[PDB]
């Protein structure tokens, strides 16, 4: 869950 958290995170 927390590695997918920030993948997505980096969409910023």
């Amino acid at each position: 869950a927390a590695a997918l958290a920030a993948a997505l995170a980096q969409a910023l």
